[PDB]
This record gives C-alpha cells, structure tokens and sequence, in this order.
C-alpha cells in the first residue's frame, strides 16, 4: 500500500516471450508478431 507517485509516470511493456521492454504498447504489438502469428480478421476467400 505505499504511496508516493512521480507526476505522470510511465508503464513501459515488456514481452514476456524474450524479455524485450518497449515504450509504448503499439509497439509490443508488432513485436509480438515475431512470435506469435493470429490474423483471423481478414478473409481472402470469401
Ligand atoms: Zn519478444
């Protein structure tokens, strides 16, 4: 329950996948790509 902040902060992601910290959580997203690959929306078929 400590208390104290230093104005605005930051959360700065990291994957867990490899250990790689990122800025933003865009940019964690493309990295995740790297590892993992779901890109059900979007048909090609249909
Ligand atoms: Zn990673």
């Amino acid at each position: 329950g400590s208390s104290g902040s230093s104005g605005t902060g930051e959360k700065p992601y990291k994957c867990h996948e490899c250990g790689k910290v990122f800025r933003r959580n865009s940019h964690l997203a493309r990295h995740q790509l790297i590892h993992t690959g779901e890109k059900p929306s979007g048909p090609s078929s249909g």
